This record gives structure tokens, C-alpha cells and sequence, in this order.
């Protein structure tokens, strides 16, 4: 039962009674100490996680030992901590533990508790005080002077040296009797700090504890890295080697058995330096309040509020859960408790400080943007790793732009781009582990109350490493050169617009030559710019003008060209995405639209990566601006994450992968108005991939979403619409239903979901002319497919008129896509026919 | 060595002692991966750790998301190794046709999941695996088989983690070959499964499993496999398909034995 507050007068820095985490250890080793002076060297190892309050804890243990000397039978008095960096690069241990020893006496006898004794104490402790200093030429001697012999046959009776000669070792041992005599005790225990920036220094104080500091009366607590010292040891043993020997034995033979003995002396000085019995390991939080299910040895509770009473006080996993998954935008599951998990093994100090940077803060604001909040105190605790590891630590760039280059640049550095943009703690590094949690943090604020910075990190954030990871990494220092290129290419660093970054990535996947050439891409197809000719049946070249107003407009921001060998014409989902969240940002006037809309149509033309071998809308526009007003009013309450757009790009992303690989061999000769599911056309195939887009935003956005606390597809098992409008069509069913019986809405239980299925720059191609598959089985699922869409958006997006037509085997039709099926695609040849 | 190898076998008897999930994951991704690389991935090979490097960066040796994550990328090195033969039949795993190929005797047809139903098309979907190639490739494996226990026995007795540990792997996993490579039914599964774990939570507890039996169930358990990859490589015949007899094998019979040579390598070591 430890109560943390962290509305305490001070900050964490301060080491206050009842202001200790590690009081069990604390007491164990002290209670340890104690035990072994009761019954002859007896050191102790105090070793933790890099950065801990390693110094803090012995000086907790000094304190300790200090404060009570009536209450306990065994005294001990300790000297001031020793810091053996900090020290002349000359003065020995030995001098060093004298000075402090002499105060330490000194300061005791000037109590003037008596004159009787003052005298005879005094007398004695200078004898052996200025004993030592005659003796102190053999610690450095340079050379053995012949006259030392008479001082080694000076015998002294009154002194009682019963080993014989100048022995440093026994005198300061009888200096030590008469300090613990003086000062009414029974150790000393000296203690030394890390030798860490300095581990030269490391060597006097390994020595000087193997030498002068076995008395039975002295207590050494060491700390540091037994890494370090292990280096330490083991380069001195090869300077017990002769020069010669090792000019004239240079083989492998004979290097071997050198090393190999190296290896054992360092192992066993160790063992005889620091016992093993006697090493002290600091429990980091995680072990001490345990894992999630199972309890832990000591129960922990911080006050997130002041003034909250002792009975109030919630846990310290609880406090940092509702701040992970408050900050970071997670639901209550396995993946909010990965980061409070990981936040659990961060130093002591470290991980209060941020807890406190939290809550004081979040308290004076309640009295919101609390991923903003967290953010600032993952930034001050902890910008030694966004530093180390290369990210962007300027606090005024906070955006966009900044974020997917730290997206970039921290997947590659984690060397995962098949699933780093998850941002997970499951890299070694500490740094890197470290700025998971700091960029997804970074990721759930810029992205909140913003459907169009959702947008952005789907594409540009997630999405660039996916490009990178399948289309451009086999082709690789070199590989460093790839990575500049592509970002500069792909624009990671500045995003000047999300249909830009689009245009960029049509260019990148038709890099490779896919076998046989069939021209359909990841998420795209390659319409025909050139007529060619003896195309069967009504293969038709592609003609922007045939499609009306809301159809046009949505082909033309769903077209990119590419300037290669020719200038290749690509329309791709990306495209249409980049439309949908450059129109989103913007301004709810009517002119400004009209602005941001063109934009999209421009038929931005885009060279190939370098790498490589090279009014008609009127009704239109009154749509989009109908459904922005919807978009300004409910983004507000859209929380997403790194887990919910990597999860959602992921299936997505894949999804495109099974289109374009099922359609890649169904485009038939007779597949001009695609019915059967052995059928499939240039309509067909950009509407499955909106369709990919559609189903990744309503399965992976109700599993992940902070807003609904509990999921809604059910107990099945989840696949994607390829082909077939079946498994698309069934989730939106079963959704609905809970939701109706659990009285909730589609625009409160997936924001996400609802903007874009009520979109209507993509509406056109949810049902094409070609793309329905009209069975008698599967369009039964069709017209409740269609039902359930206009059900969720309230408006009748196919009237009788237009859905009679695409069922049944010229009327003006423009909410939806007229001429695609009829298009033919580059390389697609079209020598075969359908089985029968 | 001697010295760390004795320390090593009190890290192996102490993460999975009291844990089924624990034990498999030892099993699948600790012992496992050091057969693969001796097997299928050596031959390529300083040279060597680089390429070591390779394969630990592939498969994430020590970031394990999951298993079943672990097994997709068993597929793809156990795949791309050159096969004599040129038969989809791997150790311990079969490649299934994805897309439909004509003039087929017999009753054979490409492999569709949809005709499954209940708990059968939960553990198929478990054992399927797919691995972006030149094109895209389906593995029916019982390293699939054995990462999705690991998972699902890793949850907590709620229906929401069961559900999820079967959605886990199938519909949202890219598998790129390797930089080396030269390229309601559903409804009473998941009660059988939460049933299930009742049994597991109760029974792991007083698992007390040693370095030696987890790498001595694999080794039977990888012998094994490497003789059900060529005692069935070369006996899939038209009339195959039922596989009333002996010398008759096909995708559902392989896939018999590779999951009984696990149960019988458990069988016999344990």
C-alpha cells in the first residue's frame, strides 16, 4: 500500500519520507546488511534498468542506516557516497575513504561529551591516521627505494601488527577498529556510485575493495554496470600479458587459449568481487504491482486528483490506463494495455514525472484534446529518445507534414515496414520503443475531430511504408539512396495536397511490370488512352464526356496520368481517397469549394519515380456541399489512432491485393456488362476497390474506435468482398440490427464509417453499370445491399429507374458510373471467352 | 556455451512453466525457427550474417506479434526454398490452387472456404495462409494450426478475445517473400473453444515443461513432417480424391497426418 500523490508541493525530485516506491527492497538490503555484520568481505551489487534511481536508492539506504541508532542493537555509521568519476585523477580509494573516515571521527569527538576520554581517543586515531600516511608511498611507489626496508623491520607493539612489514591492508584495519570504536558501531559501510563516464576510475575502486576493504568491519554497496566493469577486468588481464609473448603468438591457436584463460580469470573476479548471493537488482513497477491478471508482490495507488483520500486513490495501472487509452485514443483491449505494459518497465521517476505532467495539467484545465495533454508529457520526460532516434522534437512544427516523416523515418529505423506503422513498443531499442508511444500519441491528436487528417495518415502516413515495402524495397549505402529518393518523390516530408500524394502513387506501383501485363494494379487499372483497334463487342476506349454531372467528376478525381515511355493513363481508388480528403478540409462557403473541387479534376499529369528505367456540376457541387455540413458536425466526435488507421489500411491494403489478383484473369471477351461472378470489367474492378475501401473503414473501424466501447460485427468470421458483394453486405446487416436493438446510431458508432458511405464523390461507383453482379442468388443480397446503404444515409441513392436498368438486360443517369465496364484496359488481351 | 546452455534451459522452464500458449510459442517461434533456417534457408551461405540478419529481421525473431503471425512467414521461406518436383506439398504445409485451372479429373475443384461450415470453417480459415509473391499464394499448414492455439489459448475466457484470435491473421496479412527468395454455426464453435479454455485454464497450471521436452517434441515433430512431405508428394492420383486406401493421398489427408505427427510428437516425448 503505497499512496502516490502527484498534486504534491514538489516534483518528483524530491526523495521525502513516505516518498519512496522501493521501500521493500530497500528494507531487504538493509535488513541484508544487518544480518551479514551480526555473524570476511561483504559487497554488495545494486544494479537496475539503465537510468534508474540506482543513486537515489543508496542514498535512500544511507539515510537509512543513519537514522536510527538507539533503536537498533547492530550500529552502523556510512560514510558520505563516494563518486569515483568526480574524484583527482591521482588521489587513491584509500585516501579518499580516509578523508571521509577522518571527519566522520572527528566530528564525533568533538561532541566534548568528556575531557577524560576526548584525549586518549584522540591520541590513538592519530597515531593510526598518521600511520597510514607514512605507508601510503607503497600504493605509489614507481620503484621499490632500498631505505623501505627499514621502516618494513620497525616493529610497534603498542600498534600490534601481528602479520609482519609494511602491510597497508591490516593498517588501515586497525584504522577502521578505531573509527568503529570511536563512534560506537560495528561497520562502515562505504559506497561508491557508478563509474559510469569515467570507467577507468573503476579499476581503483575494484581494487581497492579486493585489497583494503575485506575487514569484517567494512560494507562496500557498488553500483553500475556489470557490463562495464567486465570490460574493465578483462582488458587489465590482457595487460598482464608480456608485449613480446603476443608480437611472436598472433595465430588462431594460440589467441584462442589466450583469450579463453582471459575469459576466466574475468569470470571468476567477479564472483569473488560482487557475490551473487549479495547482488541487489532494482524491481522495475511492472514487477512490483505485477502483470494485468495476476496481482503483484505490492499494491500501488496514485491520487490523480488533490485532495482525494487514501480510500480514493486508484491504481497506478489504472492511472496509467485511463490515460493511454484517454491519450492514445484505445479501446479497453489487448493493444491499450501493450503501451501501459510497456509505460510499466519505463524508470521510476521517469514514469511519474509523466503521469504528473498529465493529470496536474488535465486537472487545471477540467477544473479538451487530452492526446494533446498526454503528448506534453510523453515530450518533456522522455525527449532524450526522440533526440536519440532522429525524429522531429521542435514543438512548433506539430503536424501533418512533420508526423509521416516521423512515421517514415521511425519505421525505418525499426526495419518493419510490414507492420511498423502500427506504432507498437515491440522494438529493441529503448529509444525506439520509446517514441512508439510519443508518436502514437502524436498520431491520436493530430488525426482527432478531423476526418480529413484521418484521411491523410491512411494514405501518406500508413500507406507510404506499405508502397515502399511491396513496389520499390526489391530493388535494393544503396538502400539509403532509395529511402531519400522515394520520400522526396512521395513527398512523406510535405504534403501538399492528399490527391497529390495519390497521383505520386500510381506512378510507383505500375513501376514493376506486372506478369503477363494485364494492366490492373494494386487498387487500380490501366484504362486504354489509345483506341485499339479489333476489340470484341463493345470494348469501347475510355471517354470522360459519356459519364454526366457527379459521374464525370468522380471518374476525373479517380483519373491520374502518368508520363512514361507513354503517357499512361490510371484510375485508382487512391485518387478518388486524395479527392475525398482535400474536399473535407475545407471552408463551408460555396465559392471556396468550388475551388477545392476543381482541384481534383485537373488531370494532374506525374513523371515516373526516378528510379525507375525513365453549369455541368452544378449538381454536383450542390451534393458535396450538403455533405460537408454533415462532415463539420460529426468529425468533431472522431478519435482515431495509429492502431485503428494502421488496422484499417492493413486490411485494406490487402484487400487490393485479392482484387487485384482475383479480376487480374476475368476479363473475358463477353464481360462487357459483367452479371456472373466469373465475369469482371474495368466497372467491376473499381468498385470492389471502393468497395475494399468501404469495408476496411466499417469492420476495422467498429473493432477499433475509442468511441464505442464494445464491437458490433458479432461472432463471425470476417473476409473481404472480393468478387462478391456478399460479406460487404452481411456485416452492415448485422451491425444494423444490434444497433437498432441497442438503440444507437450509425454517426455515433462509426463516425468513420458513416462520412464516407454518405460521401458522394465515391457513391458512382459503389454500383456501376458493369460491376453488379446480376444473378438471381447473389443480387438478392444486392438490393439489401443497396437498401441498407440508402437506410444508414437516409437518401434514395438509386431510384427504380436506374437499379431497374443495371438488374434488368437512353436514359440519362448521372449518381453513378455509365461508361467504365465498356473501357478496355491496357495489356488486357481479350482472345478468350468465359467458360460455358 | 556450456555454461549459457544450462542457463538457457532454466529461461525455457521458467516462461513456460504453467502455460499451454507459452509452451507453443517456445515450441513454434524458439525451436522452430532454428529447423528452418537449418533446412530451408542455409544453403544460401560475412555472407552469413547478413543473411542471418535477414531472416531474424523476416520472420522478427524476439518482436513475435503473435504465432499465427510467426506461421505466414514459415509459409513463405518453407515455400520459396527450391522443391524438386515442383509439387506444392512442403513439409508440413500444402499450396492450394486459388485460381480455377480446367480440365480437372475427377471431382477436384479449387479450394473455396464458403463450403465449410461451424467449427470446420474456423480451424480451415486458421490454417490458411497466403504470401505475396509475382502472384498471390494459399497454404493450408499446421504451423497455422499450431500458432492459432497458441493464441487463442493466450485470452482470457471472454467470447470478444475467441472471435478475435480466430479474425486474426486471415484478412488483414501481407506476406512478401523474403529478400533471399528467387522470386448460427459460428456460434456454437466459439462455445466448443471457450469450453475449451475452462479446461486449459485449470490444466496449464500444473504444466512443468523442460528445454529438453519442448526440443525433443519438435525434433519428432519435424522428422515427421519431412516424411509426410515425401511419402504423399507422389501418391496424388485422379482417383485420389476419397482416399479410401493407403496409397491414396490429397490435400485433406496430408493435412491429417501433419496435425496427428504433432499430436503423436506431444504424445510420445510428453
Amino acid at each position: 500500500k503505497i499512496i502516490i500523490n502527484l498534486f504534491a508541493p514538489n516534483l518528483p525530485g524530491s526523495t521525502k519520507e513516505d516518498d519512496l516506491i522501493q521501500k521493500s527492497l530497500r528494507d531487504q538490503l538493509v535488513e541484508s546488511i544487518r544480518n551479514s555484520i551480526a555473524y570476511g568481505r561483504n559487497v554488495f551489487f545494486v544494479d537496475g534498468t539503465r537510468g534508474a534511481g540506482k543513486t537515489t536508492f543508496i542514498n535512500s539506504v544511507v539515510k537509512s542506516l543513519n537514522s536510527d541508532q538507539d533503536d537498533v542493537k547492530v550500529n552502523i555509521k556510512c560514510l558520505p557516497t563516494i563518486d569515483p568519476t568526480k574524484l583527482p585523477r591521482h588521489e587513491p580509494i584509500l585516501v579518499t575513504v580516509t578523508a571521509r573516515l577522518n571527519k566522520m571521527v572527528s566530528d564525533k569527538l568533538k561532541g566534548y561529551w568528556a575531557s577524560n576520554d576526548y584525549r586518549k581517543q584522540k591520541e590513538q586515531w592519530q597515531n593510526h591516521l598518521a600511520q597510514l600516511q607514512r605507508g601510503l608511498h607503497l600504493l605509489t611507489d614507481k620503484e621499490y627505494k632500498p631505505e623501505y626496508f627499514s621502516d618494513a623491520l620497525k616493529l610497534d607493539a603498542q600498534l600490534d601488527y601481528s602479520i609482519g612489514g609494511q602491510d597497508l591492508s591490516e593498517i588501515f584495519e586497525e584504522l577502521v577498529k578505531r573509527a568503529c570504536e570511536i563512534l560506537d558501531c560495528k561497520a562502515i559501510l562505504i559506497t561508491f556510485d557508478d563509474i559510469d563516464t569515467q570507467f577507468d576510475a573503476g579499476w581503483d575502486v575494484l581494487e581497492s575493495i579486493r585489497k583494503f576493504f575485506n575487514s569484517r568491519k567494512l560494507v562496500v554497496v557498488a553500483t553500475g554496470d556489470l557490463r562495464l566493469y567486465s570490460q574493465l577486468i578483462r582488458g587489465k588481464q590482457y595487460e598482464n600479458y608480456s608485449k613480446t609473448l603476443l608480437e611472436q603468438e598472433k595465430e588462431s591457436v594460440r589467441l584462442a587459449e589466450r583469450g579463453y584463460m582471459v575469459e576466466h580469470l574475468e569470470q571468476q573476479y567477479l564472483l569473488k568481487l560482487f557475490p551473487v548471493q549479495k547482488r541487489i537488482q532494482l524491481k522495475t513497477m511492472l514487477q512490483l504491482v505485477g502483470e494485468k491478471g495476476k496481482a503483484g508482490k505490492e499494491e500501488i495507488k496514485v491520487k490523480t486528483e488533490p485532495g482525494m483520500q487514501d480510500i480514493d486513490a486508484i491504481d497506478v495501472r489504472q492511472a496509467i490506463g485511463d490515460a493511454v487509452r484517454e491519450g492514445l485514443n484505445l479501446r479497453e483491449g489487448s493493444d491499450a494495455d501493450m503501451y501501459v505494459n510497456e509505460l510499466l518497465k519505463q524508470p521510476v521517476r521517469l514514469l511519474m514525472q509523466v503521469l504528473q505532467d498529465f493529470y496536474t495539467k488535465k486537472y487545471h484545465a477540467t477544473s479538451l484534446s487530452v492526446p494533446n495533454l498526454l503528448r506534453n508529457a510523453l515530450y518533456g520526460s522522455m525527449l532524450s529518445s526522440i533526440y536519440r532516434a532522429g525524429l522531429n522534437y521542435e514543438q512548433h512544427r506539430f503536424g501533418m507534414d512533420s508526423l509521416c516523416k516521423d512515421i517514415f523515418t521511425y519505421v525505418k529505423q525499426d526495419r518493419d515496414f510490414n507492420t511498423g506503422f502500427y506504432l507498437r513498443p515491440q522494438s529493441e531499442s529503448e529509444a525506439l520503443r520509446n517514441c512508439s508511444i510519443y508518436l502514437a500519441s502524436q498520431v491520436s491528436e493530430n488525426c482527432q475531430g478531423s476526418l480529413s487528417k484521418f484521411l491523410q495518415m491512411l494514405l501518406v502516413g500508413c500507406g507510404s511504408v506499405s508502397i515502399f515495402n511491396q513496389f520499390v524495397t526489391e530493388l535494393a549505402e544503396k538502400f539509403e539512396q532509395l529511402i531519400s529518393e522515394y520520400v522526396a518523390y512521395m513527398s512523406v516530408g510535405r504534403i501538399e495536397s492528399a490527391s497529390h500524394w495519390a497521383n505520386r502513387c500510381c506512378a510507383v506501383v505500375a513501376n514493376s511490370p506486372n506478369d503477363e501485363k494485364i494492366g490492373v494494379f494494386l487498387g487500380m487499372v490501366q484504362l486504354n488512352r489509345k483506341s485499339r483497334q479489333h476489340m470484341p463487342g463493345g470494348y469501347k476506349k475510355f471517354n470522360i464526356d459519356t459519364e454526366n454531372g457527379l459521374a464525370k467528376a468522380a471518374m476525373a478525381s479517380s483519373l491520374s496520368t502518368v508520363a512514361s515511355n507513354n503517357l499512361m493513363d490510371f484510375c485508382s481508388v487512391f485518387n478518388l481517397i486524395g479527392a475525398i480528403a482535400d474536399i473535407s478540409a475545407c471552408r463551408c462557403e460555396r465559392s471556396a469549394i468550388t475551388n477545392a473541387f476543381n482541384k481534383v479534376i485537373a488531370q494532374t499529369t506525374c513523371i515516373v519515380p526516378p528510379w525507375s528505367e525513365a453549369t455541368e456540376f452544378s449538381d454536383a457541387i450542390t451534393k458535396v456541399e450538403q455533405w460537408l455540413k454533415n462532415v463539420n458536425e460529426i468529425e468533431i466526435g472522431i478519435r482515431p489512432s495509429a492502431l485503428l488507421i494502421g488496422k484499417v489500411w492493413s486490411r485494406f491494403y490487402f484487400n487490393l491485393n485479392n482484387v487485384a489478383d482475383q479480376h487480374k484473369t476475368r476479363l473475358y471477351r463477353n464481360a462487357e456488362h459483367g452479371r456472373m461472378a466469373s465475369q469482371s470489367n474495368a466497372a467491376k474492378i473499381m468498385r470492389f476497390n471502393v468497395l475494399a475501401f468501404l469495408h476496411a473503414v466499417l469492420v476495422e473501424e467498429s473493432l477499433y474506435h475509442s468511441v464505442s466501447d464494445r464491437e458490433y460485427i458479432g461472432e463471425g468470421l470476417r473476409l473481404n468482398p472480393v468478387t462478391s458483394v456478399d460479406e460487404f453486405e452481411k456485416k452492415i446487416k448485422i451491425i444494423g440490427e444490434k444497433l437498432k436493438a441497442d438503440n444507437k446510431t450509425w454517426k455515433n458508432t462509426h463516425p468513420l464509417f458513416f462520412l464516407l458511405i454518405s460521401c458522394p464523390i465515391l457513391h458512382p461507383f459503389i454500383f456501376p453499370v458493369g460491376g453488379i453482379n446480376c444473378s438471381v442468388k447473389a443480387l438478392n443480397k444486392e438490393t439489401s445491399f443497396n437498401k441498407l446503404i440508402d437506410e444508414i444515409v437516409g437518401d434514395k441513392l438509386l431510384s427504380d429507374e436506374e437499379w431497374d436498368y443495371l438488374t434488368k438486360n437512353q436514359q440519362i443517369f448521372q449518381n453513378t458510373i455509365t461508361s467504365l465496364n465498356s473501357s478496355t484496359i491496357v495489356g488486357a488481351s481479350y482472345d478468350k471467352d468465359t467458360p460455358a
